[PDB]
């Protein structure tokens, strides 16, 4: 299962935490990579929680929680993790082609394409299970391999689903992509997760961030989505001639279902797939 190390082998696997070794950060902490000889050797990422910071146990065991018993191809893998008096620290697979927010803020059409099919797989994964609402779904959280192949990471705001039809907590997330009716309400659901996700399509199909202070990208491209013939409005210029009007119009129509302000006009994340994974042919 989950490997148990001690921060003398992270310091020894992370050259003590070097600033070279340096592969970002978050709320949680910064990350770094870090290699692990002769469990395989190969190169991993190690999340160390910043102790000053707004997070802490919880997240941490959150994501031990479910990423040791979540596997799936479009899922990172968690190695293991550290828990050693005040630190904690989490080592996953090192995705070698990090965060998708750094590689849009270029990127081909069709590449585009395959990230928005593969997360969606993962959200779907969770949403079919012991359902698991994902919550943070934004650009950041999207991993890539080197041949761009994509995956779901960071569950440290994950949750389990509801006879209920919703979840009470606190409002987490990062704003933009959090749906506007778990902000309002404090109440979760998977459909919460189905908006991030038409915001983060959104982002792959225009190459804008979803807010840049026509500060938010979803309230701006809201009522271009609908027409073929406005895709020029909300198509990345980048992108120009690699689409064609029916894939580009139907992942537009896809986004703009997802991002429904009634949670109950969007589709389930397995209708996602089935409607963008033909695109790719
Ligand atoms: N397995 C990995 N492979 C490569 N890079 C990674 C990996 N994990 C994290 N990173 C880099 O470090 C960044 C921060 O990681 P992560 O999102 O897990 O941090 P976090 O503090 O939990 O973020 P948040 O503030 O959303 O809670 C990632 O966006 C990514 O760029
Ligand atoms: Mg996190």
């Amino acid at each position: 299962n989950l490997h148990v190390f001690t921060i003398a082998e992270l310091r020894a696997v992370t050259r003590d935490f070097s600033m070279t070794n340096f592969i970002g950060e978050g709320g949680f902490g910064p990350v770094y990579k870090g290699y692990v000889h002769d469990l395989a050797a190969q190169t991993v990422a190690v999340k160390l929680l910043d102790l000053e910071g707004g997070q802490g146990h919880t997240e941490w065991q959150t994501e031990v929680f479910f990423l040791g018993q979540l596997r799936h191809p479009h899922l990172v893998k968690l190695i293991g993790y550290c828990y050693e008096d005040e630190h904690r620290l989490l080592v996953y697979e090192f995705m070698t082609r990090g965060s998708l927010e750094k590689h849009l803020f270029s990127l081909p059409w069709s590449t585009r394409l395959k990230i928005a099919i593969g997360a969606a797989k993962g959200l779907a994964f969770l949403h079919e299970a012991k359902p698991v609402i994902y919550r943070d779904f934004k650009t950041s959280n999207i991993l890539l391999d080197s041949d761009y192949k994509a995956k779901l990471s960071d569950f440290g705001l994950a949750k389990d689903g509801p006879d209920e039809t919703h979840v009470s907590t606190r409002v987490m997330g990062t704003q933009g992509y959090a749906a506007p009716e778990y902000i309002m309400t404090g109440h979760l659901t998977a459909k919460s997760d189905v908006y991030g996700y038409g915001v983060v399509l959104l982002e792959l199909l225009s190459g804008r961030k979803a807010v840049d202070k026509e500060q938010s990208l979803v309230e701006w491209a809201r009522p271009y989505l609908t027409d073929a013939r406005r895709l020029d409005r909300v198509m990345d210029p980048s992108l120009a001639g690699q689409y064609s009007t029916r894939a580009a119009h139907k992942a537009a129509a896809v986004a703009h279902q997802c991002v429904a302000l009634n949670p109950k006009s969007r589709p389930h994340m397995s209708a996602v797939v089935d409607a963008l994974e033909p695109l790719l042919a």
